[PDB]
């Protein structure tokens, strides 16, 4: 992915567990080579999933746990490093916010041309309930997904639970949630 995805993951374990764990979890991925992320630059994903992975063994704590978190770090941090503008621009209100995204993932995609942006299509089964089908070129990033919409909450002032109700892993075409919000 692109490095403000590792730039992201970097500053949250840095912030939340100090540097010396990040530069040991840095280490274990294999990734001391790397000095900086450079935050427009395109990575193999690889270097993304070994960062997690690295952390899991490093913090003790399961890989989906630190998606979910990084998940509802990545709405706040993109807010400050750049992106608080287009983020605004996508609505102020969680079911516009997902409506949005296909086209704010279209307006990041000009400027950065191997963005491999996920497709969202949202179903309104109510005013306060959707559900949501999330389909990707990615792997297990769907614990991601849930942070992400606990981030949306978080930045709305409303209150949201979120279940996945079919995983891709149980043999189904892709992840879809559902979503009810204040
Ligand atoms: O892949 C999967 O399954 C999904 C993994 C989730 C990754 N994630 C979901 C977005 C999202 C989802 C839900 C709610 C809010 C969200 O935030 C809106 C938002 C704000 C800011 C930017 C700046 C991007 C940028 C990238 C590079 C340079 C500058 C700017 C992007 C998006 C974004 C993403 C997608 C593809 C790639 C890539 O392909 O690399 C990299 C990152």
């Amino acid at each position: 992915m692109y490095g403000l995805v590792n730039k992201a993951i970097q500053d949250m374990i840095s912030k939340h567990h100090g540097e010396d764990t990040w530069e040991a979890i840095k280490q274990k991925a294999g990734l001391e080579d790397i000095d900086f992320f450079v935050g427009m630059e395109a990575y193999s994903d690889d270097v993304t999933y070994h960062l997690v992975g690295a952390a899991s063994e490093v913090l003790g704590k399961p890989a989906e746990e630190l998606l979910i978190a990084f998940g509802e770090y990545w709405v706040t941090y993109t807010s400050e490093e750049g992106y608080g503008e287009l983020l605004a621009s996508a609505g102020d209100s969680l079911p516009e916010f997902m409506e949005n995204l296909d086209n704010l993932h279209a307006r990041v995609g000009l400027s950065f041309p191997q963005l491999r942006p996920p497709a969202f299509e949202c179903q309104h089964t109510s005013s306060k309930s959707m559900e949501l089908h999330y389909q990707s070129t990615r792997c297990g990033l769907a614990p991601m997904v849930l942070g992400l919409l606990h981030g949306l909450g978080k930045r709305f002032q409303t209150k949201v639970e979120v279940t996945q109700t079919a995983f891709r892993e149980t043999g189904e075409d892709h992840d879809i949630f559902s979503i009810k919000y204040e």
